């Protein structure tokens, strides 16, 4: 699990939204795996405004951070899950790490800000959803 926190943003995998999250949608992509709802108070997360293929990401499944390289954001093919069939993934960053299921939401980071969350997971590869490119994140 986990989350970004902007404005009256909340950025969640689209597959572990809550009812909340639905009841409250801002935005969804089921093919980037993302979906923004409005929150109440306000939050204190910078997102990236950046082209980096280097940052540190959260990953719950091992209680450690890494430093990662990761590609560019890409449409990927990604293996069946625990919830989603195997298919494209659009904007989306792989690196070399570990990735398990419940790694989902860690946050990957640069000296910029957040540049997006765990996603997919297997084969010794993490995928992270891009976020930099969603710049509505940033105003009202
Ligand atoms: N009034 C609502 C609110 C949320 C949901 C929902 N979330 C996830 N799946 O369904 C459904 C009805
Ligand atoms: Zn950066």
């Amino acid at each position: 699990s986990g989350a970004i926190y902007v404005g009256n943003y909340r950025v969640v995998n689209r597959h572990l939204a809550t009812h909340n999250d639905w009841a409250n949608l801002v935005w969804e992509d089921s093919s980037r795996d993302l979906l923004v709802s409005s929150t109440t108070a306000q939050g204190c997360d910078t997102i990236a405004r950046c082209d980096c293929q280097t940052g540190v990401y959260y990953c719950s499944s091992r209680r450690k951070h890494y430093p990662v390289s990761f590609s560019k954001p890409s449409l990927i093919f990604v293996e069946a899950s625990e919830y989603y069939p195997a298919r494209y993934q659009s904007h989306l960053m792989l690196a070399v790490g570990h990735s398990e299921p419940g790694d989902c939401g860690g946050i990957l980071r640069c000296q910029h800000g957040v540049v997006g969350i765990v996603s997919t997971g297997g084969n010794g590869l993490v995928g992270f959803a891009d976020v930099r490119d969603l710049l509505w994140l940033d105003e009202e």
